[PDB]
């Protein structure tokens, strides 16, 4: 397994969802940027694997579910089997990295990434060592009902870019919004 992400789109009040939903309108190439950097992958036979919590999974359209191109893993403590469309279901974080780890998944997988929700960044965030948080931020105020941990600017540092990552303000549907990364190592 490579590299262990985390990628989230998140409002200057730090939300990153509304009664199961984006606390703002559709954004189209917000959406574009989010699937290149889940499919995408840097070894070739390999796969990225996607890691999500149950709101997570339920909040993408159907038809857009499961996520093509990549390993789709359900973290979940009631679910007895993974949601219909869902390759894997794990009881938590540390489960499934070990599933990474078994000759199953083994040869499979190149890059992961943790693509929400919130207790799912809380404890990936607190996983210790090497991380990567893709924040795209957008630039205003939405009225949210789950939000994104506090980043810990003592752990993690801005990179000032990055290869394939646009540096300058995005705009869409008149909605300004950046892309970020931070990395730690502890
Ligand atoms: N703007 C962005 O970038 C993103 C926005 N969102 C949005 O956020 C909301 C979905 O969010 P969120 O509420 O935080 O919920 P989750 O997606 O993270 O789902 C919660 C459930 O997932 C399982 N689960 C979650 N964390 C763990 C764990 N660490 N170990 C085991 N099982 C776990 C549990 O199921 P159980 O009860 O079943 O055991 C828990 O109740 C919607 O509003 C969604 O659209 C989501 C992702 C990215
Ligand atoms: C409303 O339509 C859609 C909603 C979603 N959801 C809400 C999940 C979603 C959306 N944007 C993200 N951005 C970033 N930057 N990171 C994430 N983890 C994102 C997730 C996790 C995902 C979609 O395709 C993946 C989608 O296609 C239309």
């Amino acid at each position: 397994v490579g590299s262990l992400n985390c990628i989230v789109a998140v409002s200057q009040n730090m939300g990153i969802g509304k009664n199961g939903d984006l606390p703002w309108p559709p954004l189209r190439n917000e959406f574009r940027y989010f699937q290149r950097m889940t499919t995408t992958s840097s070894v070739e036979g390999k796969q990225n694997l996607v890691i999500m919590g149950k709101k997570t999974w339920f909040s993408i359209p159907e038809k857009n579910r499961p996520l093509k191109g990549r390993i789709n893993l359900v973290l979940s403590r009631e679910l007895k089997e993974p949601p219909q469309g869902a390759h894997f279901l794990s009881r938590s974080l540390d489960d499934a990295l070990k599933l990474t780890e078994q000759p199953e998944l083994a040869n499979k997988v190149d890059m992961v990434w943790i693509v929400g929700g919130s207790s799912v960044y809380k404890e990936a965030m607190n996983h210790p060592g090497h991380l990567k948080l893709f924040v795209t931020r957008i630039m205003q105020d939405f009225e949210s009902d789950t939000f994104f941990p506090e980043i810990d600017l003592e752990k993690y540092k801005l990179l000032p870019e990055y290869p394939g990552v646009l540096s300058d303000v995005q705009e869409e549907k008149g909605i300004k919004y950046k892309f970020e990364v931070y990395e730690k190592n502890d």
